[PDB]
């Protein structure tokens, strides 16, 4: 569009919500292209990531791991105000895999503590995409300290299957998956550090083994289980967006399926169907659409079951409604 | 269908055979929906997995690693009688990735030793699917002790390519790939245990490294070589089902291809074609269709070659027939 | 085709070029099927794989890691003269994933030092495909010693997207990604060896961890950076062929995309589109097509960022041209709150 045309576009401020929840949005675009405005403040803070009091100096967009899901439509502009308070100790920036140019925005958004920046980019490609911090010389460390999230760029006409039939979800959740690499002393106990930089050398040593100590959803072991399970009802259509900025994952809904799965996360690539377990390579986001058919507790996992059940990569859905004996029935219950 | 309608459907009792062979079945569905009945006894047994006499306490559906392939058609009912003998020591159950509800059947099939159960589920989705044991609190341990297999849910009109052209195999083989995590002593010799539970704590430590000590086909190094090499002839169309319940794999037929590969394992997702090496994520099954064109020895491997030739993920095919010099000829044999 | 019909086919002798460059070729086939002839000499040679001076005894097709990209069209015959000079100490062979029979040619190309062989195969399927050495009993050691490359079998009508539209690249690069497993001493410093065989047992131990010490493009940390950076211009269409003969990778162009990606490497399988990060399993090649829209530096990486930035799997593109503020603009440059 021409300079005047871009300047004339409506500007809309959106308030973000913490994962796994997603801010208000419409699936079908309302009106023509807009400049959708978001603000995130960066927080450096100690978080506890397991039941044994294990700490990480997190680097968190909007104070959360993962950072929040930002939702726009194709050919909207995403305009992010990014703030790095003077209480932080590191330079931070942002790389949007959805964006084109300047290392995804990373080269234009390098902000020291006490600085802010505003980046605008045109969301030319429909899909879910990773975003992450990427300070030159320390890229992986920032990313595995939790400084990553995702955005969704919806097609202007909403989602469709491979045959052009509309796929309209009733709810959407965003599951960000994080590999953490926590140093341990020679006794096997996880170390703690006073300042974020103090952990740098010990952490990189663990990173180089390529073996995470923890693999978690929403920033901690059990963050999406128990009373923090995600919810649905029988007949409800659910979109599950899943990201991993650094390492491969293989999501699986135990008791369910991915009816339609954009495994690559890109909406112009037709979705796979009837999936048992899908695969999202490190550095990407994917999305799965499922209509729930049975009530009960489901587990949603990375189906390397060691990562799921030993390292933390397991969430739950609690689903209300009536049981379908046609789909499944216990013909003879466990008996002597 | 109503319970009454289901009750009135034909029953067919199937007799299972040990992998890599697959029980007698039709590719095209013979008549309307049936209730297909299978029975499996759970055998906790010691298996030797390598030529060094390394032992695993296996947890084995039908006495094998992997468990046998069950074949039904879409919208059939799979009715499994699962038996846990008094000669066992652990609670076992079954999760069918093909099933909808109750953790794939796992919540409804928990049998203590001396108990049995009968689960029925509607096979609504066509494809190959993993099944595995999943006892709450010990899911990865059960799975990496060999308690997994796969089923095939065929389309009622049999297999087709991406454009609806029919694909009929002459032979079918089921390769179950297994990652084992065997503890070692301080000299690097593998440990032996006199009861399954004795290995638990040691085994969990190895599992947490995410690095298998062995990666094997059909339960042991060299299992599908020599007396167990798969066979075919030039001109023959072969389907190779491959599962991995816990860890990624990348099958490759050395000297051949995957002419058609349902890499995600799901038949409503069009297959990839002309594949050199395909990818199956942990927690999934896939299938490749190939027409042999050359005689001789072929190796079928996980194409991480360290996994194939150091850790044990290699099978052979012995193929009879006439050499084709158009496809390949030695113009000058190795010479000075 | 009969031996007589194949004898009647034209011959074309191709001079190979070193990666990441690709020898002259035509996207759309010129004429009917031909016998396309290549020669490679295998070199066992010491190579340096990082800025610290870490050495590997490499086993190298045409003297480079990766070996060079051979380009033919579907239904051409690729005829390779492979030479194992007497200065080498191991038997070598070649397995073409593109080929059908005799373990991809491995069974028919086993040459001791001082020997040569000529193999011909019909390139029946279009795509990019790995080739690698595979001597029985030492297969992964040969491969992770650098003895692998790729070929491209173009469709006779060139590349097209999943819907019949012609895709014509302006330039092509071949990025071979290599996992190395280098033994360390008790200091944690990389060990050097007098002869290739001296390193075997220590190397196999590292290999068994399934954890490479180095993951590199074009044979070394930073090999495709500085004056060796790949180049493009705004508006230019680039095909990037990427191979990994042993271990998975997840390519990503930082600041760009894969507009069309044959993630499986096979051209009869329709490409994925608008990709951020694609996935190529160990034992395969893939190809990505992109039209550059913005000038400046880009990094092309394996998006396990530890692999990219700690272990060496990062290359650079330098792109010339005019910046597009519609696509991206700094509304407010970094400035005090
Ligand atoms: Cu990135
Ligand atoms: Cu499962
Ligand atoms: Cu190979
Ligand atoms: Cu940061
Ligand atoms: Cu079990
Ligand atoms: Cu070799």
């Amino acid at each position: 569009a021409t300079a005047a045309e871009i300047a004339a576009l409506p500007r809309q401020k959106v308030e973000l919500v913490d994962p796994p929840f997603v801010h208000a949005h419409s699936q079908v675009a309302e009106g023509g292209p807009k400049v959708v405005e978001f603000t995130m403040v960066i927080e450096e803070k100690k978080i506890v990531i397991d039941d044994a009091g294990t700490e990480v100096h997190a680097m968190a967009f909007n104070g959360t791991v993962p950072g929040p899901l930002m939702v726009v439509h194709q050919d909207d502009y995403l305009e992010l105000t990014l703030i790095n308070p003077e209480t932080n100790t590191l330079m931070h920036n942002i790389d949007f895999h959805a964006a084109t140019g300047a290392l995804g925005g990373g080269g234009l958004t390098e902000i020291n503590p006490g600085e802010k920046t505003i980046l605008r980019f045109k969301a030319t490609k429909p899909g879910v995409f990773v975003y992450h911090c990427a300070p030159p010389g320390m890229v992986p460390w920032a990313v595995v300290s939790g400084m990553n999230g995702a955005i969704m760029v919806l097609p202007r006409e909403g989602l469709h299957d491979g045959k052009g039939k509309a796929l309209t979800y009733d709810k959407i959740y965003y599951v960000g998956e994080q590999d953490f690499y926590v140093p341990r002393d020679e006794n096997g106990k996880y170390k703690k550090y006073e300042a974020p930089g103090d952990a740098y050398e010990d952490t990189v040593k663990v990173m180089r083994t390529l073996t995470p100590t923890h693999v978690v959803f929403n920033g901690a072991v059990g963050a999406l289980t128990g009373d923090k399970a995600m919810t649905a009802a029988v007949g409800e259509k659910v979109l599950i967006v899943h990201s991993q900025a650094n390492r491969d994952t293989r999501p699986h809904l135990i008791g369910g399926h991915g009816d339609y799965v954009w495994a690559t996360g890109k909406f112009n690539t037709p979705p796979d169907v009837d999936q048992e377990t899908w695969f999202i390579p490190g550095g990407a986001a994917g999305a799965a659409f499922y209509t729930f058919q049975q009530p009960g507790i489901y587990a949603y996992v990375n189906h390397n079951l060691i990562e799921a059940f030993e390292l933390g990569a397991a969430a739950h859905f609690k689903v209300t409604g009536e049981w379908n004996d046609d789909l499944m029935t216990s013909v003879l219950a466990p008996s002597g």
